[PDB]
Order: C-alpha cells, then structure tokens, then sequence
C-alpha cells in the first residue's frame, strides 16, 4: 500500500536539498587485473575461498562499470540525480598500496574522466576514499587495518588519501574517509562472514584465527587514527569555504524491547555499541563511556595529541539506514559472556518484539525489515545530542533476491514497488524529520546499479537500473528509478 | 547570608492543601537523643566506642553520653508532638538495649524493652502514628569487637544477629508498631563507616586520614553494604510470616542527594545517572528487581558481590513502602574512564564528581549554615519523579529533611537566634510545597518528617550543630524549648 496526498513532493524540501544514488568500487568496477590494478583483499577472499560466497561468486566484472561509467552518468542525468556518490579503489591507484610501490596512472584517468563527466553534466560527486577494499599488498606485508604497531595503515592510508586530494581536489568538494567502519571490522574481525575472513577458535569463518573479541576494536582504533590524519591534512591544504570532509557510518535504529527502564539502558548501550563506536570519537574525541567500562581493556585509548585531530574532524556525516531493532537487556553476571565484539553491549537485538509481531514487515532479505520512524529517531538523537550536524542519508535501499533455485524474472525485477513504497516512505520521513529540526540536507538511493553483495554473490539486486549480466550488463531502468526521473524532473 | 527570603504569604503551604491521609511529624535517632549509654545495663554500642577510646574524631570531641537525655524525657519528647498536632514520629531502637551482645547467648536487657514499651504506648494515646527504625548506625560493640561487626565474610554471623535483634523486636513491639524501618541509609553508613570512615568504627584504606587506616575503602563498604542487603531480605522475611499483618507496612530509609547535569554535554548527563546510581540505586535497584544498577556491576566489578537466586528472590520487592532522607543536591561531572584515573573510595565508582559549584562559578542553591546544606528543593522532585517514572511509583515517606544550626564553641549561638529559625522555617516550608506539587504531578509521596524533632549529637559533628524544631538546653536540664519552626508547624496541623 501507499498514498495519494502522502506522495512525497520534489517541492516538499528545499532547492539546495539533493538527491542522488550510491555504489561501491569493488561492486560495480570489475576489471580486477585490467590496467594494473592491484589485487584488493576482496579479490582474495573470493578466489581462495569461494565457499564464502552465498553462491561462490565474484565481482571480477560486477557491472562493469570500469568500462560503462559512460552509461551510468547517463542513467543518472536522464533520472536528473542532482549528485552521485561513488567510491575509490585504493589497490587501483595504488597497487601496492604504498607511495614507494607507485601510482598507477590508469586508476587515476578512470577517476578523473568519471569525475569530469559527472561534471559536465552538474552532477555532484561525493567520493568514498575507503570503501572496504584494502589492497592485498599491505594486507600480507603487516595485516591490514589490524596493524598493532599503529603507523604503517595510517601512513599508508593518509597517503592515498592525498594522492585523491591532488588529483580530485579542483573537482571534488565532497569527501568521506571511510564507509561503515563499525560493520567492516566487525564483519571481517568478528563474524568473520568479510574479507579476510578472521574470527575467534571454534566459530565458522575462513581463518578461524582471529580473535572476534579483540581484533574488531584493533582495527576499528587504526581506522579512526587514519581518519583524523587524513582530514587533518585535508583541513590543513586543501579545504575551500566550499568543500566538505566526512564519514558514512552505518546504523540501524535501537528500539527497547519491553517495558522495563532496562530494556531501555539496553537500548542506549545499542546505539553505542552501533554508531557511537565511531561516532563519539570524531565528536568530543574518545569512545562512548559504555564501551570504556565494558570492553574495558580490549579497547584501546588516545595519546593527547590524537584526542585532539579527532574531535570536531567532521563538516558533515553520513548515515547508511536500511532498519532497526529492538534491544532487550542482558544483565552481567557468570552465566554470561561475551563472544563477539559486539556481546560488549549486554543487550540482544530482536527483529520481533514481545508481541511476537516484527518490528517492521520484512523487505525480502534477511535482514531488512521497513522501520522508516527508526530513521526519524537518528536524525532526533544527531541533532538533540551530538549538536545537529549537516546529514546526509548517504545509502538506503533494499536488496530483491534472484537466486539459482528462485531466479527472479526480469519484468518482475524491473517491477520493483517493494523497493518504490519502501524509498518514497524514507523520503517522506526526511520531510518529516526536518520540520521537526533535523539537518538533514541529502539522500541517496543505495545501489543505482545491481551488483555484487560481497557474501551474498549475486543473490540480490539492490538497483534501482536493472543489470542484465547474462548480456553485457545492459541496463533497464526499475518502477523506482522511473518514479525518481519523474520526482526530480517535475 | 543571614536574611531569610522568605515564600510569598499566598505561597506558604496550608494544610488542606495535601488529602486528609498524608501524614507529617518529626524524627530522632536512637544514640542521638537517648543518651543512658550504660544505665540499665545497657550494651556498649560501636559509637559509644569510637567516640570514648577516639575523642579525637569528634569535631569538639564530644559523646552522646546523655544527648537529649530523653531516656527520662520521653514523656515530655511525646508532649511537644501532641502540642504541635504532629500525625507521626519516627524513631529507632537502641541495639545494646535489647541485648547487649545482641544474640541470644547474650540474653535481654528488661529495662531496655521496658523503655521502648511504654514510649510507643503514650505516643499511641495522643492519636501519634509510630514509624520504627529497626537500625539507626548503632551496632552492639559485642558484634564488632567479636567478627568485625557488620564486616561480616561468612554473611551470616551478622545477618544471624540482627535478623535476631530484629525478631525480638517484633516480639515486644511489633503488636502497637503498624509501621517499620529495617535500616537507615546504607549508604551513608557503608561509606562513611568503612569508605572516608568519620563513622564509627573508622575504617578506610592505608594511606587514608581515619583511625584505623587498615581497611579497604574500595571493598569494606561494598561488603558492609552487601551484608546489610542480606540482613534485609531475611529479616523483612521473618516479618513476612511470623509478625505480618495486613494494616502494616515495612521498608527502609535511604538517604538520597539530588542529581543534576554539571555542563550541557551529553556526557554530564551520563554522569548524573551513574551517580544517582552509586547513592540511590545501589541500595535501590537491589530490593526493587533483586540486583544492583547496571553502572556498578561495570564500574566495581568483582568488588560488587553478587548473589544467590535464593536471595536474588528475598530482596526483589522487599518492602510496602519507600523511605527518602534528602537535604541538599549536586551537580554531576563526567569523569573518563583512562590511565590517569583511578577510584580511591567506594564513591569514587561513579566516575563522576559531586560539584556543589556550578560552570557559573555559583552554588547549586544557597547555602544553610553547616559544610554540606544546600538549600535546592526542586531536586527533592525530581527524585519523586524518578521513584515515580522508573521504579513503580511506590508508597514514598520524605523520612527526613532539616537543616543544622552552626554552633561552636568559638561561635556560641545565642539561644535568642537559635530560637528564630527562618532559615530553618523556610527550608521546610519550601520543601514542603514541593510535595504539593509532586503530588500534582503524580508521585505518590504520603509524608514528611521534619529531620530532628530535638536538638542532638551529629555523629563527628557532635554538638557543633543544632538540627532540632526544638531547642534543648544541655547546660540546664536539656530543658526544650520550641523554636520558631516548631511553631508554625503546630500553627499548620492545628489551623
């Protein structure tokens, strides 16, 4: 169902607001060897160990966007996108991944044509320096992010970062250092279901080597000391009155299970756990008090002078919503304890309340279940307690399942009101938030390809254009992306 | 200063401005008013101790050797209630005066059930309510100097004592009391006994300034405490089945200092509720849903002992009725978790800090003559209002509340001042008024009791300070003399 009257209106928000779509490198890029591009840490896990890919998949094509970028700014000039927020690979800039191995200048073309096209046609880019793609190289020469002696990624990270700078800064006046930092290492460190694939004795993932309670936080500590070196600089040379540094954190709206004040202190650990993680520390400069007292040691601290480029390193924010859940406390004593990084939090996250019922009418996947009012409560605790900063809803969407033993047919695929109910919904919440306050100022439709969902293969189509890969990733634009040409061009 | 600003006269609490049912009245502390430490062989308490053997630790090294001497003045104590038309009186039993070892080994002192009996039977005939405090801070020297008192490891050689000088107590009592008070601020005696120990016996960690300086600040207090929660759970048990009747009503008393944000950070905000964790819930949280507050088991940890599930069902719901001693308030800093900090009292847990200084450099209300009075009644409802809004709304008595009037030797209060209390007199109206719009707002707050019904030993203060609404004259014959407050409480309940 939906609505007449309640159908949200391009004059609902302001002219400056924008609207635009989102993908990653490694999921729509492809070329994974062309050009000299360095072998990301992705490329490995899915060669080595197809048997962690819901249907043994990879992204050695994706979309093949590395040769039809040409086609995709075209999409979204004819759906009249105002911006296109797009992702760099690290390892095809720089193969080895550090200074010394050199930069690959083919990787640097790519990104500048993809840039000046998105430009020509006043497109505004918001570029993902980071987007989970570690090139191997430094993945075996120190361990990635997990680099305990907290220098070598920084080093090498705050470099890629500048070489982006130099030869994207004219063009590009909208940055994000990393996206979901809190789901990267928790789901390559801790579930283990990411690249490399590590995880604690005894759970199931690639490297069963790993340490789900420690290891999530080693990196996540590097990941912060990367970005404030890296908008550091930013700060430092590059920035104009009229460009913006940031990052997209990834985020799911925690709800009290029952009734209890405990369910709600569950709820409050939740969001910390969750976002705070990341959140507090570019904010006032250190991690969510919850944490520091229940991950006590595991959790590592800031020298002064690293309290300091943290805090306030931000000019915007991104949020990456998709649903929510309800936390239900869990009280310390003996009969518990925590397996992952994530059990720090002493509270379960139920997708059904205590009425049975879930907390919101199931998408089609596994895990997204339609609880726009949790993107409301967000965008409230953003500006009623980290001091109301300009949002960006930087991904939202959902993800139609195409599998082998359930294809989904292409007019059926392209008839997606699952997906057209689900953004028009968010879209009006954003409407909504904002007359109650918020500073919200963008949205952006996750996917506007199909492509690849690291594990889960191809078994989803997150798109708004549909990709015909058993063709030559001929594109077909979805009910959806139609509606948003018609929202936009009004 | 020393004017008073005083309520509008349109603001000042009336009497028909509460329902016929709520009660008010005054209360006393049993070594503070009592004095006869010994006479009628009385057991030595741990106060008559520290205070005798550690004068020292006594601002002016004084004793409550005979206090308010009310031992024989108990009818005239009983008067001044009649008189001031007061609903209730809130009083506690003496430990060494019902067995001066306080087992049975020990026996029973005749004279000490003799004393008691007839105080509660005169009281009753004047349309007086007693409201019985079954522990007040005085432990029977027998216990301490035996296995430390209250220190107890085994938890039991001292939750066998009191569930016994409590049991005997309804024994001899619990036939005219309709109301009881297990203990009286845990909190306060935990900490103050064995964290900072300016309470009796003393004890604090190595290092520290009290006089036994053997103890562990960070734990003696956490087992104290432990102990007392125990000793709770199985005497309100025995209560439950062997005295229990259904026009009665029993509890606890816990003393409680307002909390409010020190800055606009999110982060004060945090530290509020950590520290009305560590001085509310701590004792709360344990008798309302049988564990203490989150906050501590993370901040303590294994300092904190837990408990068995055949306790963890004793303590939940342990009471009808929820007793709160406020005076002052504070404002709550955060304080972060890092190398550079670390606790050095059990207080200390809260990673917070108790500022009575706001940002603006000003106290959080003004001050009312001793060193930690602050007068800040809105904090007495916001306190309501949690007790309302998060721990069922219970049955709450407002047990005590007052000031303390400075007089020392190099400052001797003139009894004419000491007998105008203004500042006194709207401290408690404007508390009082407080009430009148918790219960508009809808907490369900069924009383008050003005804190010292007479003039007594505070404890390490010991006589600096004068807290009564009547005066007593300790150079005469601790002849009383009711003070201005006194009077317009008698003008309030009889109007």
């Amino acid at each position: 169902m939906l609505s007449p009257s309640e159908i949200p209106q391009r004059d609902w928000f302001p002219s400056d607001f924008t609207f635009g779509a989102a993908t990653s490198a490694y999921q729509i890029e492809g070329a994974w060897n062309e050009d000299g591009k360095g072998e990301s840490n992705w490329d490995h896990f899915c060669h080595n160990h197809p048997e962690r890919i819901l249907d043994g998949s990879n992204s050695d094509i994706g979309a093949n966007s590395y040769h039809m970028y040409k086609t995709d700014v075209r999409l979204l000039k004819e759906m009249g996108m105002d911006a296109y927020r797009f992702s760099i690979s690290w390892p095809r800039i720089l193969p080895k991944g550090t200074k010394e191995g050199g930069i690959n200048p083919d990787g640097i073309k790519y990104y500048r044509n993809l840039i000046n096209l998105l430009l020509e046609n006043g497109i505004e880019p918001y570029v993902t320096i980071f987007h989970w793609d570690v090139p191997q190289a430094l993945e075996e020469k120190y361990g990635g992010f997990l680099d305990k002696s907290h220098k070598s990624i920084v080093e090498d990270y705050t470099y890629f970062a500048k070489v982006c700078f130099d030869n994207f800064g004219d063009k590009v006046k909208n940055w994000l250092t990393f996206n979901e930092p809190q789901t990267f290492t928790s789901f390559s460190y801790g579930t283990g279901v990411f690249a490399p694939g590590r995880c604690s004795p005894g759970l199931d993932c690639a490297y069963p080597t790993g340490n789900s309670l420690v290891e999530p936080y080693t990196a996540g500590h590097n990941i912060l000391l990367a970005h404030a070196e890296a908008v550091d600089l930013y700060n430092k040379h590059y920035k104009r009155d009229d460009t913006r540094i940031g990052l997209a954190f990834d985020v799911m709206g925690r709800v009290p299970y029952g009734t209890s004040f405990l369910d709600k202190q569950a709820e409050e650990r939740s969001w910390d756990i969750n976002l705070g993680w990341f959140l507090e520390p570019v904010v006032r400069g250190d991690y969510p008090f919850s944490m520091r007292s229940l991950a006590r040691e595991r959790l590592p601290f800031f020298k002064d002078e690293q309290k300091e480029k943290l805090a306030g390193s931000y000019n915007m924010l991104g949020l990456n919503y998709y649903t929510s859940r309800f936390s239900k406390n869990i009280d310390i004593s003996p009969n518990y304890s925590p397996v992952l990084n994530t059990d720090d939090a002493y509270a379960s996250q139920e997708v059904n309340g205590p009425d049975g019922k879930p907390i919101g009418p199931p998408m089609g996947n596994p895990w997204i279940y339609m609880y726009p009012e949790g993107l409301k409560d967000l965008l409230m605790i953003m500006k009623n307690k980290y001091g109301n900063p300009p949002i960006y809803i930087t991904e939202n969407g959902i993800g139609d399942v195409d599998t082998k033993e359930t294809p989904l047919p292409m007019e059926a695929a392209l008839n997606d009101y699952k997906r057209l109910d689900y953004i028009q919904r968010h879209i009006a919440t954003l409407k909504e938030s904002i007359d109650l306050g918020s500073n919200v100022q963008g949205y952006f439709a996750w996917s506007l390809l199909d492509n690849f969902e690291w594990f889960a293969g191809f078994t989803e189509r997150y798109g708004i254009v549909y990709v015909d890969r058993n063709n030559n990733c001929t594109r077909y634009m979805k009910e959806s992306a139609k509606w948003l040409k018609e929202f936009n061009t009004a």
